[PDB]
């Protein structure tokens, strides 16, 4: 899957960043962010399989990614406690999404990649 | 002087004038407490956040309305906006400088710790 | 293919970089760059087909990425003339190389992902 | 001050300190004729490249040498340098700042146009 994929890179070693914690939340009618899907980078740097086309609704969704607990497993300290996303889905019908990361101790950057089905 | 933003835009070549930064930080029930906000001066830059007195350590969210920015330009935007949230450590004297470079669709971030 | 692979991604649009020429050259023993392969991004900003185990020996390589006809394409004024990556390869045996980029009209980042066959 | 490079490092957080820039102009012949040069400061910064008289438009590299400021700090680097080539044109008043952010296996760069 499908409509929402994240891809992770490390940007010291040259590699896909593997096991890597994603949590993604969905904003609710009150303002909250509601839990929505998570999941883990494979070896690959990638992580598939968040969610479904009938699931990924219309909304303002924000991609958490735990950069933290990849630089400790590491063994290096890192800066961030996550690279976040925040962004509108979906507002003119539904799109694929592909969250694409590229990590470092004290930067990240982030970048969107959207296309229609 | 203990926390300074830094604002680029990528499309235009230029610093990222007039955008709004709000800091936050993480209170004991896990909820963000606005700390300090500001909007960049014409060199993309904003001082005068915080005092050495009140910057303690923590977890702070720097949040800047890139889509507010990037609407008053007529560009088309991806992000609600950018949060960048980090940990603030005393090791000795430190000045944190939080810089970004925005695009549409793409944002990166660098934190500059240095000793004074 | 297989051992070089270049990827190109657009940060204003959020998208693929269509039809991005890419040229690679190889350091000569008399320290000039000497044409090694050169192609053409896909409808999915990726260019497989650079070369070929036999032929992508150690050495140093540069990439150049044609940013500025991208732009000029697009119909806009860019900064840079091209984006290039300069790189030793191969030096403890084949390795996999992807190279990504990420292009804006004033800055472009450049990645690089290596893998042990 | 009409050319001005920065440069950031991203696995310590700091600017990056001592590291060679080497500028070259595009002569007629396609080859690249040496420009300018220097290290950057404890900043990270390397004012005093050229001047406005010499600063003409044209076809312009600065390349960075990443690999020698990674060896220093022990850290292996893939790059042999970072190379930034870009057209300089004559608009009206301009000064330029090449900024470049490093890691290694990677590196970014914007380019900073302003009007004194
Ligand atoms: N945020 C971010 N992601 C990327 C990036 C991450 C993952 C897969 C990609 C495939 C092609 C191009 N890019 C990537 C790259 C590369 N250079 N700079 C970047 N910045
Ligand atoms: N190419 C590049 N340069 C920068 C960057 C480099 C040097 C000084 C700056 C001052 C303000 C904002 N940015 C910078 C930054 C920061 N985050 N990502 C970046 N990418
Ligand atoms: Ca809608
Ligand atoms: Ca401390
Ligand atoms: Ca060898
Ligand atoms: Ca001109």
């Amino acid at each position: 899957k499908c409509p929402l994929m994240v891809k992770v890179l490390d940007a010291v070693r040259g590699s896909p960043a593997i096991n890597v914690a994603v949590h993604v939340f969905r904003k609710a009618a009150d303002d909250t962010w509601e839990p929505f899907a998570s999941g883990k980078t494979s070896e690959s740097g990638e992580l598939h399989g968040l969610t479904t086309e009938e699931e990924f609704v219309e909304g303002i969704y924000k991609v958490e990614i735990d950069t933290k607990s990849y630089w400790k497993a590491l063994g290096i300290s890192p800066f961030h406690e996550h690279a976040e996303v925040v962004f509108t889905a979906n507002d003119s019908g539904p799109r694929r999404y592909t969250i694409a990361a590229l990590l470092s101790p004290y930067s990240y950057s982030t970048t969107a990649v959207v296309t229609n089905p």
